[PDB]
This record gives C-alpha cells, sequence and structure tokens, in this order.
C-alpha cells in the first residue's frame, strides 16, 4: 500500500484506509523545504543565543533561562519519560497506526521545528508495522498517549509486532532503527497535539458511518417484511422540507428499495394503513443523523491535517509563538455530536424491531415465529435490543461540557475530547447489536412471506445473512445467531449496498 | 415594518428581526398560484368523490371512509379543540409571533391545501399584534402548541393584545376578523408542523449568538485586565490549524484588541509568563463554539422555511402523500448542539473570572479589591458564576436521544425537540450571568490600572458598563451591580462591537 | 399557629407545616442557656485579647490580626453586603419562611456565638409574615441567599409583606424592629450554613411525597378502569421479596383497592390475561421510589436540625474550631436521590396512560372516546404526558457530581446542592402533569363501565375530579381539563386517601 | 470454604466472600421442607388437572391451555434456549459464581416450585468451580443472563473450568453431573429473577467500599503531606451536624491520624492558614458518600435474599400467583445511588492531588519534585487524575430513569438495572486510578519532609507503597508507578487500615 504523503492533505477516505489496514507511506519531496526550514529557524535561535520559550529554555523557574545545551537534550528525554503517565488498556494496533500517521502528517507540515529524521523514524515504524504501546486513558485533550508512543523512539516503553509485545530496542531493530536522542523543541513537538483525540473520534466517525449504511439496508428490509409503503421516500416530500441529510437519506432508500418489488406488488390494494413513524420517518430521523455525522466529519477532517503542537515555528518570519492549538475542544464537540447520531440510529432501529414483534402491527406471527404457544421466537432478542438502545442514552451525555484545572491553574480549561471520542466505540457496539437483531428479524419476517422476493440490493442483504444464519423454524439457542449477525455487520457486509458519495469517508 | 413575503425565503437575519420586534407582513403575489392550486387539488378530489386520507376521510375506523362533507367540517374543529391539550406557562408574545410567522411561511409554500384566506387571517393577527395563548409544554416534536394558536382562528382560546388577555372573539375583532370555519385538510395543515420546535431552537440560537458576541468583548477586556498577550490571536496560528470557527474567532479578537493598547504598551518587557488556557485558548474554545452554532443555524435556517405538515398536496401531479416531515429530529439535534456552545462559552468565561480573583495569576489585588483584609470584593460574585456555569453541565444532557411511543404505537418514535430547544433559554440565562460578572470584573481590574486605556472597541465596552455600574471602591450590596450588567447584555449592549458577517443571523 | 421551638428537634411533619403555611414561633426557655453561653465565650475571647479566626480577626492578610473592635463591627456589614451577590427570580414567601425558620433553628442550638436578640429579630420577621427578598441562584452549597435574607436585619435589601415589596426599614417596622448592628462572628453565623440548600430539597421532598400519594390513587383507578387484577398486591409476594418500600406500597394499594369492588366483581371469569408491568409491578416500582424518598428524608430531616455554620463555638470547652459543616454534599445527594423517585413515578404513570389508550390493552374504546372515527379523545393528552415524562430523564442528571473551585482555590470542592434541589420542583411539575392526565383518563374509562363503582376511597378520587371536570362525551377544548386536574393535585386533593404513617412527613 | 446455607440469610460480608473467592456450600436441612413442598404443590396442580399459568400452561395463545405433559417438558428447554439471547463479553468467574449462589439462595427459599435436585446441580457446579458462560449484556432487569447460565444444566452452552472453556457436557462431568431435563415451572424459576442485576450492583458496592477505605488512608496522608490540621475531624463538629455518615467518617480519620504525629508536631505555631475544603470537608463529603453507599447496601442486602422469580408458589395456601418481583427497579436505583459515591470520592481526591501540585498551597516543591526547572515531576500524573475524575461525571447519568416497552407492550416498564450496575465497575476503575495517584503523591510529599513520620497506620500505608514504588528523585517513566499503585489498591492493600464495622460488608 503506497502512500506518498503531501502533509496536510489527507482525505477522510484515506483516513478510513489507514484505520482499517496497514500502510506504506513516504513523504512527498515537496514536504522537505518547510520541514528543514523550521529546524534551521530553531538552529538559528540557538546559534544566536536567542532565548525562546519551549525552544531552548527550561521550565517554570527557568522558562526564560537558556538552559545549557547539555541539559537541553536531557530535558527532552525527561519530558517524554515524565509525560508517559497514561493508564488503562492498550490501544489496538489499528488505532495506534492512525495516531502515528496523524502525528507524522502534522509534524511534516513544517511548523514544528523537528528534524525530518525523527519524522522518518515514525514513518519507519509505521512501514514496519511496529506499534508502540499506548494506554487508553489519561489525556484531557494528548500529552500522555503521545508521550507513550514517543518512548519507543528513545528506546523506552514497548511496542507490538505480529501481535506480540517487543522491547523498544527489539522493536526499533525490526524497523531498522536505533534509539534516538531528541533535540530542542522536539520533546514538545512530539508530545503536544490532538492526534489521539482526533484518532478516537475518527474511529467513532467511521463506526457511525458503517452503522448508517447498515441501517438503511436493515430499515429497507423491515419496511418490506411488514408490507410498508414506499411513499414516505418520495423525493417531493424531502425536497419540500429542504433538509439535505434527509434528502440524501431518502435517495438512498429509493435506490435500495426501488419503485416496487415482488413483495410489495403482491400486497395489492389496502395501502389504507399509514405506516408507523419508525418506518415512515426514516428519512427525517436518519437524515438528521446523516447531517450530524457530516458536521463532525468536517471538523475531524480538518483536524486530521491540523498543525496542533505548541509553540509554533514560523521560519518564514523567524518567529516562534505560543498558542492554544493543542486544545481539542472542536474534537470534543464533534464526538459529542457523533454520540447523538449513533444513539438515534439505534433507537429508531429498536422501535422497528419492536414493531416487528407486534402482530397487530407487523402482519406477521407474534415474535416472528410459527406456533408461539410453545415458541418464544424473537421475544428475548427484542429485549436485548432494548437493553442496548437504552444504554446509549446515558452514554450520550456530553463530555465536552466538563473541565478540570491542571498544571497548577495554568491549564485551567481543557476539552475532555479523548473521553468524548472513546465512548463512541461502545455506543457503536450497542447500535451494532441492535441492527444485527433488526437484520435477523426482517429476514425472518420476509422468510414467512413464502417465496416472495424484495429488491435487488435487499435480496443481497438477505443472502448475506442467510449464508451464516438459518431461518428461525422453532426455538433454538438464540445468542449464536446474534453473534453471527454482529460479526457480519462489523465486517462491513452491508456497507457496499449504499450508493457512492453519501458518507464523508466513503 | 413592511415584510413582503416570498414563502420559503426567510433569512436568519429576518428571523432574528421577527423574533425581536413586531412585524408587518404581506404575501408576495407570486405566492398565490401554488397556494390556490393545492386548494383546487383538494377541491377536485372532493368533487370527484375520490377518497384521500387526511383530506376527506375520518380517522382510524374511518381512515378510508369518505366522511360526509358535514362531518368533515366539524371534524376540523374537533381536531383543533381536542388537540389543544398543552400545559405550562404561556409563551411570550415574541415567541408566539415567530411561531405564527413560521406557520404562515410554511403554509404559503402551496403544499398544504389550505385556503389563502386562512393564511390571511394569521397574517391579520400578526399585523394587529394579537398573539394567541400558547402554553409552553406538551409537544414531543407540534400538535398541541399549534392547536392552541389555531383556537383563536375559530373563536376559541384567548389572545394577548397590548399585554392584556382578550377573548378570541374580542381578539379577532381587533384584527378585523370574524371566527372562521375550517375546510378539508385545514385542521391538519394548521396542527401538523415543526414551527414551535423550530421557534424554540431559533431563540436559543439568537441567544447563543448574543452571548458569543458578548464573550469576545468580555474576554478581550479580561486579557487586558491581567496584562495578557495578543500573541495567541496571531492569524498564523489559526490558519495552521485550519478550523474555520477558530480562524473567524481569532479575527474577531484581533479586531477588538488591535495590535497594542496603552495598557499593553505600558506592560513593557516581561512577556515571560505564558497566559493560562482560559485566555490563550479563547480562539480554539470559542471557535469550536462558533462552528457548533453555525451547524445548528444551517439546520434551523432550512427548517424555518420547511414544508412541515402532513399529508402533502402535490397539485402539479395531482398526488397527495403522507410522509414524516412533521418529525422534528433535526431541530432536536440542532438544539442539543447549541447546548454545548452555550455551556462552553460560560465555562471558559467562569475560568477567566476565577483567574481574575487569583492575585498569583491576575497581577491584581485578590478578588479585585483594595484592602481585602476587611473587604471581600468580587469573591462571592465569582461563586455565583461558578454556580451558574455548573448548572449548564446537567442542562447539556441531550433531549434528542429520548423518545416515547404515542398514538397507540403509531407514533412510535418522536424527537423531543421542544424540550431540547427550551432548555437553551435557561442555559443562556446562566451564561449571561457568568459573562455579566466577567464584564464587571474586567472593568474593575482595568480600573485598578490607574488611568490606562485599552483598545477603541473595548473602551466602549467599559463605558457601556460604567454608565450603569461604578468602580468597586469598597464592599457594597453586590447583586444590584450584577443585575444591571445582565440587563445591559440582554439588551445587546456589546453585540454591536463584533465585526459584521461572523454570526449566522447578524 | 403556635410553635414553641426546642432547637434541633423539628420533625419532617413540622417542616411540611412551616413550608405550607405561616408560622408563629417562640424559642423554648431551655434554648437560652447554650445560646447565651456561646456569646459569652465570644465575649470572653475579645475581653481577653485572644485572637480567634472568624471571631475577632480580619480576613486573609488579617486572618491572624485582631482587627480593631471598630472595624470589627463594620466588617460584619461589609460581609453581608458583599456576600449578597445572588441573582435570578425571587423565592416565594413559603420557601423564604422555611429558610428563615431553618436558620433560627440552627443558630438557636447555641454553637454559633450569635446574640439571642438577633435570633429574636428573625423570629419577629417570621411571626410578622415579613419575608426578605432572596434570589433563586448563586449558592454552590449558602452565602448569597443567606446574605440576601440578612440584609433586611441591617435595614438593607427589601422584603415582601401581604404580597407587596417593602423597603427593609418599612419591613422592619411592620415586625416592630429597628435596623441592627452585627457583632463579632455574627456576620459569618448568619451567612454560613446549608439552610437554603436544605430548604430547596425539602420542598422537593414534600412534592415527591404528594406525588407518591397521588400515584397510588391514580394507579388504583387505572387498574380498575382496565379491569386489572388485585393479585399483584398480595402481601405474600411483597414479604417474599423483603423490600420494605414495596411492602408498604402494596399495603397502600390493598387499602385503597380492597379485596374486590362492584367493578372487579362484574368482570367475572377470565383472569386469563396477565396485566402488563405498568399495573402489575406498581408495588416494585413505586416501592423503590418510596425507599428512595425515605433515604433522602432521613438525610434532610437531620440536616434541617444541623449546626451548619463555621467556625463553631464550643463554650463548654472554651474552644472555637473551623470545620466544614457548611458543605452541603449530603443535601446534594439527597436531592439527586429524589430526582430518581419523581421521574420513575411519572414514567410508570405515563405507561399506564399509554395502556389506557390502547384498545388491545385497555378493554376500552381507543383513546377513551366514543365514536373515535371523528373524535380524537385523549390521544393528544397522552402525548403531553409523554413530553412531560421525557423531560424528567435529562432533568435526572445529578448535580452532586459537579464542582468548581472558588475563593481562589480555598473552596476547591463544593456541593452544587442548591441546583440539585431546585430542579426537583420542575420535575415535580412534570410528574404532576402526567398524573393529572392519568387521573382524568382513569375516571373517563371507569365512566365507560356504565354505572359501575370502584372501591370506597377510589370513588372519592372520582368524585373529587368530577366536581371540576366532566365526563369526556365528544371532542372539546382539552387543556382546561388538564389544568383543572393539575390544580386539584397541587392542592393535595388525593393525599388524604393514603394510609397514615407511610410517608416521612405525613 | 464450607458454607451451610440457610436460604434467605446471606449477609453482605458473606456476599463479599463469595464474590472474592471460591465457595463450598451445602443447603441447611431446614431448607428441604419448603423446597419440597412447593414442588408437591406444583405436582398436585398437575395431578388434579388444574390449570395454572406459568405452571402447566403454554404461552399467549395457550396461556390458559393445559399443554400436554410432553410438550410441557420440551417447553422448558425451548424457553431456556430461546431466552439465551445475550451478547457482549463473558462475565468473569467471580461474578458468575455470585449470580449462581444468588440463584441458589432464592430458589432454596421454597417459593419457586423447582426440584431440590436442580438446585443441587447448581450447587454442584459452584462446588466444582465450573462457571457457565454468561455474556455481559441483554437484560433490562434477568432472562438472558440467567438463561445462559441454565444452558449448562441442560448440556448446552459452555462453561469455564481452571480458566479454560469446556463444552457443557464436559463441564457437567467435572461436577459429577449429567444433563438434566426440566419440569413444569422450572424453566421460569431459573430464568425469572434479579440475580444478575443484583450481582452487578453488589460488585459495584464492594468496589465503592474498597475505595472509601482507601480514600480515608490517602486523604489522611495528603493532610499530613501539606501540614494540614486535625481540627476538622473534631468529634464535636460532626455531632453538632448530626449526619451519621460524616460522624463515622470523621471517627475513621481520627483513628488513622491520631491526636498528633512527628510530622504534625514539627509544624509548630502557624495554624493560621485554614485548610482548603478538599482536606477540611473530608468528613462532610466522604460522610455523604458513606451514607449513600449504606443506603444502597441495605437495598442490595435485602435483594440478595429476595424471592424474585414469577409466578410464586404458596404451598401453605395452595395458591400460585403472578406478581412483579422480577422487576429490578430498587436494584437500579441502588446502583445509580452508588454512582454518586464513587464519583465524589474520586472528585474530592483529585482536588487533593491538585492542591499538592500547587506550591502556594502545598508547602512543597511544585509538582512534588526537586529542581522542577528541568523536571516535570507529578504534573502529568495530575492530568491523568483529572481525566479519570472527569469521565465519572458523564458515567453518573442515571440508568434507572430509562425504560423501553418489550414483549409487545406486555412488559411496558423495565428497570435497566444491569446497565446501572455494570457502569459502576468502570467508575470504580477511574476513582481507583485517581486514588493511586493521590497515594503516590502524598508519600512523595511526606518523603520531602526529610526523616519525618506520620501516624502508625498511615506509616503502614507509606511502607505498603514504597515496597513497590520508590521516591521520585528526578523524571523517570511515570506510568509503571501508577500501574503499581493501582494494583496495590485493587488488592485491598489499604482496606485493612480502616476500623471495623464501618462499611456494610466489612
Amino acid at each position: 500500500t503506497e502512500l506518498t504523503l503531501k502533509p496536510g492533505t489527507l482525505t477522510l477516505a484515506q483516513l478510513r484506509a489507514i484505520h482499517a489496514a496497514p500502510v506504506r507511506l513516504q513523504l512527498d519531496a515537496s514536504a522537505a523545504p518547510a520541514i528543514d526550514a523550521s529546524v534551521a529557524c530553531v538552529e538559528q535561535i540557538i546559534a544566536e543565543d536567542r532565548t525562546a520559550y519551549g525552544i531552548n529554555t527550561g521550565f517554570g523557574l527557568l522558562a526564560s533561562t537558556r538552559i545549557a545545551s547539555h541539559d537541553l537534550e536531557n530535558l527532552q528525554r525527561s519530558l517524554v519519560l515524565s509525560h508517559a503517565a497514561g493508564i488503562g488498556a492498550p490501544l489496538d494496533d489499528d488505532l495506534v497506526r492512525l495516531i502515528m500517521v496523524l502525528k507524522i502528517n502534522s509534524l511534516s507540515r513544517g511548523f514544528s521545528g523537528i528534524r525530518r529524521k525523527v519524522i522518518d523514524a515514525l514513518i519507519a515504524l509505521v512501514n514496519a508495522e511496529v506499534y508502540p504501546h499506548i494506554p487508553l486513558k489519561g489525556s484531557v485533550g494528548d500529552l500522555a498517549p503521545l508521550a507513550h508512543m514517543s518512548l519507543v523512539l528513545l528506546g523506552e516503553g514497548k511496542a507490538r509486532y505480529k501481535g506480540q509485545w517487543l522491547s523498544a530496542t527489539e522493536a526499533l531493530a525490526v524497523a531498522g532503527l536505533e534509539p534516538l536522542t531528541l533535540a530542542a523543541k522536539e520533546g514538545l513537538a512530539l508530545l503536544n497535539g490532538t492526534q489521539a483525540s482526533t484518532a478516537y473520534a475518527l474511529r467513532g466517525l467511521f463506526y457511525a458511518e458503517d452503522l448508517y449504511a447498515a441501517a438503511i439496508a436493515c430499515g429497507g428490509l423491515s419496511v418490506e417484511a411488514v408490507l410498508g409503503s414506499r411513499s414516505p421516500f418520495d423525493a417531493r416530500i424531502h425536497e419540500a422540507r429542504g433538509q439535505r441529510g434527509q434528502i440524501d437519506t431518502a435517495a438512498c432508500f429509493r435506490d435500495l428499495l426501488g419503485d416496487s418489488s415482488e413483495v410489495s406488488l403482491s400486497h395489492k390494494n389496502a395501502d389504507k394503513v399509514q405506516d408507523p413513524y419508525s418506518l415512515r420517518c426514516q428519512p427525517q430521523v436518519m437524515g438528521a443523523c446523516l447531517t450530524q455525522l457530516r458536521q463532525a466529519a468536517e471538523v475531524l477532517g480538518i483536524e486530521a491535517n491540523a498543525v496542533s503542537d505548541n509553540p509554533l515555528v514560523f521560519a518564514a518570519e523567524g518567529d516562534v509563538i505560543s498558542g492554544g492549538n493543542a486544545h481539542a475542544e472542536p474534537v470534543a464537540m464533534a464526538a459529542d455530536n457523533l454520540a447523538l447520531a449513533i444513539a438515534e440510529i439505534g433507537s429508531l432501529s429498536e422501535r422497528r424491531i419492536s414493531l416487528m414483534m407486534d402482530k397487530h402491527m407487523s402482519q406477521l406471527p407474534p415474535f416472528l415465529v410459527e406456533n408461539g404457544g410453545v415458541n418464544s421466537g424473537f421475544m428475548i432478542a427484542q429485549v436485548t435490543a432494548a437493553a442496548l438502545a437504552s444504554e446509549n442514552k446515558a452514554l450520550s451525555h456530553p463530555h465536552s461540557v466538563d473541565s478540570l484545572p491542571t498544571s497548577a491553574n495554568q491549564e485551567d480549561h481543557v476539552s475532555m475530547a479523548p473521553a468524548a471520542g472513546k465512548r463512541l466505540w461502545e455506543m457503536a457496539e450497542n447500535t451494532r447489536g441492535v441492527l444485527a437483531i433488526e437484520w435477523l428479524g426482517a429476514c425472518q419476517g420476509l422468510d414467512l412471506r413464502k417465496g416472495l422476493k424484495t429488491s435487488a440490493k435487499l435480496e443481497k442483504a438477505r443472502q448475506a445473512l442467510r449464508s451464516e444464519v438459518a431461518h428461525y423454524d422453532r426455538d433454538r439457542f438464540f445468542a449464536p445467531d446474534i453473534e453471527k449477525a454482529v460479526e457480519l455487520l462489523a465486517k462491513g457486509s452491508l456497507t457496499g449496498l449504499l450508493p457512492a458519495g453519501v458518507l464523508p469517508s466513503l
């Protein structure tokens, strides 16, 4: 997988690919100039015995003292060691790779005053598929997680390779590297930034997108299973409202559903029963979710390319300036935004499941099973979906509204973006479980409409499932079916049915 | 105030003006065609003894029965009467006017099959400044509140005029109207829609905008009061991150602050103390808030013009279709989105207040007062700001993630957009109180820098306050000062200092 | 209403009476000793030129300086003036009276070193029904609200009398008082404490209790209306679980319901349809709520009698000690606890309403109305109940988990108990609206069981309502009925049906 | 470990031991009578061709049909298979053992009509340390998780033994069992109940208790490290407030702290600086938490012994009754209650950490390190604690206030107690991380008071830590120290210092 990186130009689709699979990358030749020039600007400051905070000074007491060169170099190690104070579970390699590539992208923009050779080391680690240990918690939005990553550069910490933990030195050799020594500003360049926060929210974004796509397919099947109407998806309704998300959503439903199906055609005159909101307001509810994840994607798309460390080096003017780009407030809001979409996608789906369980609603046997006097059918699966949908409401509580003061009142407001981002992964597992159950139920219900077929793309969704899970004939161990369905969705089995260009990264 | 309405074209600035003050409006002649044509389409259906749900049928049992004309007409009254089941405090006239104008705008787009003369009645009521009673609660997202409004059309309910409650009939005469009788589909046309939800969120939007504007001015004063740096607002920092909200925010700070001030110039060499995040990350935090309220404004801007009732009449094709546009999910998310902005604006401000109270941070006397051994100064005001900032965290909990099934499982998923929107008004009162206190504190602190002036626009912010509230010389009754400051902000005293074209409706 | 107060012995029932109506109180003679002795201890310190913090010292810089007597006295006024920095709506007289009586109770315990004559002034104000202005917001848990109350003692602020605002001096004369001058420690004695926090939560408690009582009656009517069973309330079921709240709750249902009714008897054999959880799990759900409000009442009962100011005077030993009793953490948790009860009482009730709307569940006409083809009946009322029930979920978010640092890091953790307590009042208005609608619906449904009577106490609940609201014959303006029902409940119309000794204050 | 079980008499301490380690149990002979008698009552019903719902009937359609014996037996398997529809991670053996023992306890009370031999099988599995697979999610409060457990009884599912998954049949043989066939009511007896919900909250309870205990020790060390006063813990202060939790908490502090220490004695005259609230209000804040966890423990203690299935068999009277004991509302509230305690314990601790980082507060070097110009010391550890404390606020959102309708509107209100309980485990990991950091910091700070010793018990807390983690001399890899400290706490290293009889289960 060759990627030739033009720093600051990653697209959301590129980001999804980095997240999904190993990468091979190289910096574009056009990146060298600005990168080498911020180093030269740093080198000049030092050569001219100029004092610059965050460049050649010590801290606090020494924040204006030109720390001797000797202590300057060891100050970088001490920063990284002391800052590597994270805790909790190890991030998986996929997420570690994204963070590494985000850091490379940002440093490579030439505002950080870090040597190209350090950047090249990180790249060597990516290319070698050597992923430094990074613990899940600690950042308030990303000193700790970025400090854990950088440990390996110095020959400290540990890293994963071929799924086994290696010592840093062992790890470095795998990548054809030897331990490095950091120079002025490099410690800060590596530790300051929003790459972990951004990475966490991006994974939430990609999950949110996979689930949107799945939900269009499952909701289409459910519509068919209970003989719902295609009228709610009429373009005229959506154009008259003017909401773009909803207009795009409805277009997706029409594409998947078509004008009619054998199923729909064989439910002749009757269209006298208006469909419940969980079917009929799918464009409106799923469109709102689509708009919401597009808003987040835009913010996160920009942040993936942001120059986020501090202080910034402006070689062109000779200036070094301390600002607040390491504050990940926009990332935090984007994540809280995504929370709303993942929850409402799951909520609308659970009510569709609920409908399907109701023989007064479904025009199907109660709980989707033949001879329910002695068979419980899907009844407890529906309960599982309610439990999962429910959990998402509390999980929806925003993290972007909380802050505690740190660094002795000097970092008196922070974003809490890492917590905001990572709760999204569990919300997505809940909504994924809900959709898997909807998937199972709608194929069961369509099954009961003996011999009848739905549309072309929805029939592919039925075959996808039925190749792993059989029709529900009579009560049997239920959980393995749900497990199966969930893995299918997690593997993107239905994503490909959605039309192109709808979702930010797809 | 003449407004000649081209239906579906209201701008956010027009919406802010309708919200802020009485309107005089007239429909543009180009609206008549489509409006008269949906009526004609309805008239044709009835003339052809065609059955159409939501047009000439009864409900449930009779949902396919062509209800006799006679019962058809009385069905409209009964719908409005039975649907007027709202409760809680009366909306104020300002908000009632916005809802009325939103309903007019939507019906006037010609998809609702309602007579121009009914639309004209609502317009007559607006023009006459006769505002029907509408209670605050009941909608799940807006049958009840729109049904209360429509009562007056029929000569039921009551309405406010010159701030006094009048009977509907008295009210109607003030507007030069007599009670009307509704025709086929008119009841539904009036009661279905998202106008109240939209109106509630729009007020939240306009509040959020006023507060943003105030916060740029107050944060600029606070920066000056504690001798902060202008370096964090350097354009190069914000362009390097790429976030638009933050880029625009920083531009606002530079405009208000300028390159230097007498204050800043007289704090010679020293710039050795990095400013805390509550000053230095203002572009990043306030920019995130700006982006967030721009996302909401876009959704709400579109929704203000939406065709939101049901079923929709498509005269051009002869079709009538039932869809889900009355589902206000996008409005609900937009409001939850705005919640995040109002809270973080207040949180960042309270920490700026906090900083100002700390003589190790502020370079000012503790609690902003001379001889604090016996004077408490601003100490308890700061506590008030903490209480107000705090309340906003719980208030931030999203409403868009909750739903309960209604109408016997037929409306099985709803938005909860009215609750989402109205909590914003109280969040805004909290953040307004916080900013008022920041305002007071920064003018006090600048005062203590004897004779020194800040920038041109920030000096106007100081004079604005000082014309109502005097320097704090020694302990005195504090609450009246805060009261004063709050009313000043609520009157938009600082809004005008912000550069043009930054905020969606300004 | 004579109350002769033995300080520290108020009961919850006494507290409900103070809250509900004017009081006439006098201190018991046995209170004089300890009250006069803490003053004497303060007087001795001063007479012996001993330095005591919070007694005869100034603040911060002067926290160890024996401030001259002269400045000592003016320091008390300045504390009260500067601390009166609250904001928002005026508390109503009922709540102001409770706070005043709570302060009197606490000071009268003799640990505060305040003169009996100051205490007597507050008592004079209560007895005269002169209620100082106190604004709703500002405390983080209660300097501001207690400082506003004390203003009037000094002839500052304003007070309400016979529902009109009076100047403090006018107010004082009504009570036969002249402005006072405060002595050493008195300022702190008055301003420190948890009385407002406690008062806010107590009102929440009493509301929660009224609603519990109402819900037993309404749920009993609903059970009857849909021909539910009395079997779920069998004592054996509740004893076998062992939960006390549930055991007591079920006993209440049995008392109100009885072994059988004309209604229940006339629904002969059939008991083949198990009742839904919203009826059948009433003991379990309402019992949990009962336990929860009993836990809160215990904490609040104790806190109503707490010695809560600081520093405390221990005359017996001669010691003065600074502690943290003014921290209202337990009050904050008690309120968050009560939030759960008010929400679940309303949630269970709304589902009972929902059931009643469902002719497949209710054994009643859909939406409780004859000829629903053209009549909507209770359909939109149910929607109102869903909107109100829904709002309570977000409102349930705990305030006790938030804190911001105040007083320049010296009050670095606070309770947020006032916010916790006051949100309960609105939660209670929501649940009250829900129950009013249940009340209306169950009497309507029982009505439809022509001529049949329920039990003795539930028939009184029916007559209570029917004296204000008529049977629903056909569609009519709905909101006035709900308004009526709500006022009935707010007046305690159903409270008296509940057996004695169940609820903490009743 | 022999336990001879008297059903319904488990104590909280017994429950903590079952949770912590393997058990060996036997039913007391006095349990046989009522257990054999409910079976006989079931047998009599069947022998008399009496129809009883949930005993010898089929479901829904057949809810009044005496299902043939043959289908009766297979209905039990089908219930268990179809109900085993849970998902998510496998519970660990510890938690599976607790659930099994809770189920045994409840069935053994003789109200369930299940054969002693089935109960004996579960006991055989416990004794053999064979733990059936149970997935984490699915219950709405516990059909799915109890159905997964019961699978193994029938020779389905899988179970863990010596940490390896075994087939059910392999598992059964390890316990000396063969697959069973279930009889009338047994399926329901096994699947209905609140044992998983209760088990989840109990683990939360025990965690909350361990953390309370740790926090008293760490807060005592922090007090000493920054030369705080013992005056806030004076019994007179706590008795004067009257709050029991706080009185008990303060007694704990006095026990651990003592009247004085070498440390405290060597900080001679000065006691002129009042301690911040994070030290001084420890009795008030930790006491509130203690009260809160005592309230939960009481509910959970009772529920551990509850008869929770349905319908219940009352052999004494011959009656079988369907009720709602399987509704775990009280468990859900107890868990939400515990959430508040775990969060506030962590919040108060993080502010104590914060204080310790502030040389204007701590009387220690900034960030607890010598030569901080080039050493960052504990600065980023503090950030980690803020991130962890912060996460707990959103996690605090109550689950007991949410519900969705299941079983086609027949279970229209549910508790969401499993979600409520399990979020507590992660909240406890956050607060544990916070305390570990406090622990580290206070031992570091005391270290800096060269040669000085604190009290007897607090010196043991110092030695406990120092045996794993060395004094912080200069910057080094920080995270391993925190990891170490966390494992120490998780192992109960400080629990034993707390006085006996304070905590419900200890």
